[PDB]
Order: structure tokens, then C-alpha cells, then sequence
């Protein structure tokens, strides 16, 4: 990547890595690092990306006010449009027949995979900054600059809104059992959240703005991505386990492999660096 690397997801089977940047590009990774495809067709900077359950179709987001869909070869599938502003963040259903976007508009959009717009999520007051879908596939989860994470249903009824972050609210996550959610803020937290609302846990330690969390394969590791240059791993009752330290500017996201053993970051140093969970770094994608 030519700038800033903003997100990072592994496929299903982790044999692939995606990775989103300011260049405007999604690039495709193997395990060993070696680049597959660089996805071409966004006007402005990619803020993030994710994979299908069945891990063929990729979907990127874009401060080009679009989602788009890309088979794994590369090829442009379909193009989202309706927000109206950056489109900051993309997840999709466990079946993987439902996409949603999260939008500076202040909206989470749901779509299907043929590029129909199936609901609008409206309610939170500022830029909604990522977006997840419950391991079930019945709920939805947005961050916002509000503060807050909301939890939404398919019909587009607002849930719960989550509230205690003293600053916006940049990720949100699923535990994979969906029992836990997992939300960073620019607080320099993690917190821990359970379905009906309750705050389980915050995770402190970072020492400025957590841009991102992931939850291992078996839920029994949590990942925070930080403006401090660090990844930090958490058992699940909130005790710090590792420190990742190795980029030279502000981790952006992350993700685990599916056998959990793997840890991608994406920074602003241009890279994804791939570790073990002992925090040894392992390889550095350029």
C-alpha cells in the first residue's frame, strides 16, 4: 500500500488477508505475505473491509460515499450507493446474503447482495464509524462519534443504545457465541457490553484512542488497535495479555485468523503485520 492501511480482515479459512487504505485500494494477501490482487475502483480512500462467510465475495467501504462487492479474483461484483457522505466501515450477515454499512451520514444502510437497499438505521446524532452483525444474524451493531453503540434489529427498530464512553465510539464487535459485544472509543478503552446492555468490563491500558477490537475464534481473546502504535490481547475478564508493539504510527484495525492463533493489524505506517499470539511479530505486509 502507497498510504495509510485502514482495516484488515481474514478470510474464513485465513489463507487470504484483506486490507483496505487511502491508497483507494483493497489489496489481497496470502498467508506468507505475498500480494494476490489489488482491487481498483474506489474514487477516494478505502476505510474498511470484510470477507463473506463463504469467503468468495469481499466487501470494501469508502470515503467515496459507496460500498463495493469484489469476488476474491478481483472482479467488481456491485456498487452500493445511497449514503450521503464517507462510508466508514462494512460487515457482513453470517449467511452472508446481508451487507451493512456504517456512513458519516449518521446511518447504518443494510443491502442485499444483489445491491438493493433493504433498510436505513437511523437514530444515532453523529457519524456512525463501524458496524457488526450479531453471530446470528438478528442483530445489528453500530459505533458512532455519538458516543454511543446502538443495537438494532433487521426491521431497522432500535434495540438498545449503549452508553459510557466519554468520547466517540470507532469499532464495535461480536463475541463469536454473541453472548458479548465489544466496543473502542477514543476514551483509550475497550468496553465489554452484554446483550441486554450492561457494561461487563472496560479494558484500560492503551495510552490514546482505540480504533478497533476483535474477538478471537473461540471468544476467549480480545484485540484492541490503537493510536499508540501497539495491539493489545485481553482475556475475556479483562486482564492485559500481550502487547504488540512493532508499527511506527497508529493501528487502525485488526483481526484474528479462524484458528485464532494469527493476529493481522493495519496502520498508518502503509503496512498489515501479521503476529502470534505470544505478541511476537511474525511478517510485515508491504
Amino acid at each position: 500500500h502507497s498510504s495509510s492501511v485502514t482495516g484488515v480482515a481474514f478470510s474464513p479459512d485465513g489463507q487470504t488477508i484483506a486490507s483496505a487504505s487511502d491508497d483507494k485500494t483493497v489489496k489481497l494477501w496470502n498467508r506468507n505475505g505475498q500480494l494476490l490482487q489489488t482491487l481498483t475502483g474506489h474514487s477516494s480512500s478505502v476505510t474498511g473491509v470484510a470477507f463473506s462467510p463463504d469467503g468468495q465475495t469481499i466487501a470494501s467501504a469508502s470515503d467515496d460515499k459507496t460500498v463495493k462487492l469484489w469476488n476474491r479474483n478481483g472482479q467488481l461484483l456491485q456498487t452500493l450507493t445511497g449514503h450521503s457522505s464517507s462510508v466508514t466501515g462494512v460487515a457482513f450477515s453470517p449467511d452472508g446474503q446481508t451487507i451493512a454499512s456504517a456512513s458519516d451520514d449518521k446511518t447504518v444502510k443494510l443491502w442485499n447482495r444483489n445491491g438493493q437497499l433493504l433498510q436505513t438505521l437511523t437514530g444515532h446524532s453523529s457519524s456512525v464509524t463501524g458496524v457488526a452483525f450479531s453471530p446470528d444474524g438478528q442483530t445489528i451493531a453500530s459505533a458512532s462519534d455519538d458516543k454511543t453503540v446502538k443495537l438494532w434489529n433487521r426491521n431497522g427498530q432500535l434495540l438498545q443504545t449503549l452508553t459510557g464512553h466519554s468520547s466517540s465510539v470507532t469499532g464495535v464487535a461480536f463475541s463469536p457465541d454473541g453472548q458479548t459485544i465489544a466496543s473502542a472509543s477514543d476514551d483509550k478503552t475497550v468496553k465489554l457490553w452484554n446483550r441486554n446492555g450492561q457494561l461487563l468490563q472496560t479494558l484500560t491500558g492503551h495510552s490514546s484512542s482505540v480504533t478497533g477490537v476483535a474477538f478471537s475464534p473461540d471468544g476467549q481473546t480480545i484485540a484492541s488497535a490503537s493510536d499508540d502504535k501497539t495491539v493489545k490481547l485481553w482475556n475475556r475478564n479483562g486482564q492485559l495479555l500481550q502487547t504488540l508493539t512493532g508499527h511506527s504510527s497508529s493501528v487502525t484495525g485488526v483481526a484474528f485468523s479462524p484458528d485464532g492463533q494469527t493476529i493481522a493489524s493495519a496502520s498508518d505506517d502503509k503496512t498489515v503485520k501479521l503476529w502470534n499470539r505470544n505478541g511476537q511479530l511474525l511478517q510485515t505486509l508491504t
